[PDB]
């Protein structure tokens, strides 16, 4: 007996958590998990912006437990600026700023080139 409804919306619902809301590097990816209990419908949508106005590449895809895997990959390190919105409401885990880091490694290996 699976007896579910839609309730009513609310951004605050909403939980943003993961480790990219935590720290960021160049190149790497910003794991990040929206669960949405009550929050109702909408649309869920995130901006990242670093200091230096630098907007990185994020997307937004969904999974059939209802929640929403919000991905960011910062092409230059520096302080950015998490944000989330659901429904045209700001998110109880945004804005959040993160500190990245360069992504320079004192090992070299095989460059694709």
């Amino acid at each position: 007996g699976s007896s579910g409804s839609s309730g009513p919306f609310d951004p605050s619902k909403v939980v943003a958590s993961g480790p990219g809301l935590e720290h960021g590097k160049v190149g790497e990816a910003g794991l990040l998990s929206v669960d949405c209990s009550e929050a109702g419908p909408g649309a869920l949508g995130l901006e990242a912006v670093s200091d230096s106005g630098t907007k990185a590449e994020v997307s937004i895809q969904n999974n059939k437990d209802g929640t929403y895997a919000v991905t960011y990959v910062p092409l230059t390190a520096g302080m950015y600026t998490l944000t989330m919105k659901y429904g045209g409401e700001l998110v109880p885990h945004f804005p959040a700023r993160v500190k990245v880091e360069p992504a320079v490694d004192t090992s070299s290996g095989p460059s694709s080139g």
